């Protein structure tokens, strides 16, 4: 009944049906949710992850797509800090330590991944048919 | 205010942005609408188009995480006709002739395309960092 902020970031470079299902869970982790999505920059992505495909205006409005989605925040901070889940009122934070102090907290949500939906794994789909 | 009932069919075979916003489109087309996705079978598109990367079961699975889409016929036929619409009760048939019936009626409704964010467009851009 009462409604719980859920919050989700990551790069969502991508986007394929491992990471909708992945806000599927996170959005349905209680019955009544909001769930943000935090979308990270091109600069800090490129920097600490090391590259990135499509640009944060891409990636953003492939989100703004997905059912499950109710809010995104984009470009979103690369560090979660409690400043941060204060002020968009976030009740969790739904992820695949760093995060050991969410836990603490008891904020901490695991969500699941789904394997060979990507782009990758279709690619290899369709070259098997001609290598 | 009155809710209108429409339909799009496709094989929606790698899902992209394009796609999205296409089924945006059709889902805004009116102010209360009820936005029905038809996917192609497999051995039909197979036979008519020539090809499917993706099953039926993927295709599907991936449109049911796309925010306008409300229901899903899956499989749904490769042709429509009259008989079709009376028994779905489908108001409007988007698209993007064999189609002049539709026309003849009222039922016909255009929507547009984007171009650039498919996966061969992503592909591309990966593969313009190496060769």
């Amino acid at each position: 009944s009462k409604n719980v902020v859920i919050y989700a970031d990551g790069v969502y470079d991508m986007l394929h049906l491992g990471h909708m299902k992945q806000l599927e869970q996170a959005k349905k982790l209680f019955e009544n949710t909001t769930l943000i999505v935090g979308v990270t920059s091109d600069n800090e992505t490129k920097l600490f992850k090391g590259q990135v495909v499509q640009t944060l205006e891409e990636r953003t409005e492939t989100l703004k797509h997905i059912r499950w989605v109710d809010e995104i925040i984009s470009p979103c901070p690369w560090v979660v800090t409690p400043e941060f889940l204060e002020k968009y009122k976030i009740d969790y934070v739904a992820h695949d330590d760093i995060y050991a102090w969410l836990k603490r907290a008891g904020k901490f949500k695991a969500t699941q991944r789904t394997e060979g939906v990507s782009t990758t794994d279709l690619i290899v789909r369709i070259l098997k048919n001609y290598e």
